This record gives C-alpha cells, sequence and structure tokens, in this order.
C-alpha cells in the first residue's frame, strides 16, 4: 500500500486531551515517533501551525471522518495510511482516559501503534507485535518493537 515518498515528515498536535499534562502529551507523542525513526530513515518534526503530514487529534463520537468513536473502551484510536489530506492522520478517542502510566489507556503505547498505521503498516497476527490489534499495557520505559514490527516497517522504508 501507500508509503511516504520523502524522509522529512511533519506532525501537528491539533488539540490536547484534558486527561494529561500538556508537556506529557507532547513527550508521549514525540517518543512514539522516535520508536519508528529508530528503525527507518524517517525524521519527524512537530510544527505549531499550518499543514502537517500527520495531524494528531483527540475527539469523541462522530468527529467528521465517517469513522465514529464508540465511547469508553472498544476502539481506542485509529489512523489513516500515507496520503494527502487526512492521509497519515491519527485520531485518539477522548472517551478513553489517557495516561503516562499503567492506568487508563497509555498514550505512548497507543501512539506507537497508530503511527505504525500512519506510516503504512497494517495489523499483525503476532501477539508480541505493537501492530497486533489488542491493547495490553507493557512497561513503557523499556518498550521495544517486536521482530515482526521491524520486518514490517523495514519492508516499507530503509
Ligand atoms: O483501538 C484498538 N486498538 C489499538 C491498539 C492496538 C494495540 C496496542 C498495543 C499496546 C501495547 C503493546 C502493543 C500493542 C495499542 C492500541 C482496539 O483494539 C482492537 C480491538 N478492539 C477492542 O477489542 N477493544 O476493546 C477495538 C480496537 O481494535
Ligand atoms: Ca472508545
Ligand atoms: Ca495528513
Ligand atoms: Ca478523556
Ligand atoms: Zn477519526
Ligand atoms: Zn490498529
Amino acid at each position: 500500500g501507500p508509503v511516504w515518498r520523502k524522509h522529512y515528515i511533519t506532525y501537528r498536535i491539533n488539540n490536547y486531551t484534558p486527561d494529561m499534562n500538556r508537556e506529557d502529551v507532547d513527550y508521549a507523542i514525540r517518543k512514539a515517533f522516535q520508536v519508528w525513526s529508530n528503525v527507518t530513515p524517517l525524521k519527524f518534526s512537530k510544527i505549531n501551525t499550518g499543514m502537517a503530514d500527520i495531524l494528531v487529534v483527540f475527539a469523541r463520537g462522530a468527529h467528521g471522518d465517517d469513522h465514529a468513536f464508540d465511547g469508553k473502551g472498544g476502539i481506542l484510536a485509529h489512523a489513516f495510511g500515507p496520503g494527502s489530506g487526512i492521509g497519515g492522520d491519527a485520531h485518539f478517542d477522548e472517551d478513553e482516559f489517557w495516561t503516562t502510566h499503567s492506568g487508563g489507556t497509555n498514550l505512548f503505547l497507543t501512539a506507537v501503534h497508530e503511527i505504525g498505521h500512519s506510516l503504512g503498516l497494517g495489523h499483525s497476527s503476532d501477539p508480541k507485535a505493537v501492530m497486533f490489534p489488542t491493547y495490553k499495557y507493557v512497561d513503557i520505559n523499556t518498550f521495544r518493537l517486536s521482530a515482526d514490527d521491524i520486518r514490517g516497517i523495514q519492508s516499507l522504508y530503509g
């Protein structure tokens, strides 16, 4: 499927969840991008205004893309593959309670998965992969991609 055809990729945080400190949202998202730039030639930069490749949005219920959220639980987030417009964008369900830790739903871990989609990855059947469909908390301080995730992303980039 589609991939980004350039190495410098921008993201913009459209709005911030009230669930977390602003700086913690910034850091979680930055770290999640870093997971993927660690294993590809991609470079990610946060921009404050204008058109970014990847728009990060927090929203609940119906939010303008025909892919409505479902309240607390269930769908935690979704993201669109590389392309113009909404392509690349990552949306996080505001009806979740986002955190920096094991409580609620961990933003960093969810963002690693969603950014995988923003870069062109689909779901993996391997329960050890970050691209596995099911959320399960793992210690964020020592988090690592599975071999399957690395094979997947490196088949697309680098
Ligand atoms: O948003 C999701 N998932 C995104 C997601 C997947 C995996 C991780 C993940 C977290 C930690 C480690 C590895 C992967 C994070 C977010 C949800 O998981 C599936 C099934 N599902 C569900 O059963 N919810 O109760 C709805 C939706 O689709
Ligand atoms: Ca939900
Ligand atoms: Ca976009
Ligand atoms: Ca919330
Ligand atoms: Zn959406
Ligand atoms: Zn997914």
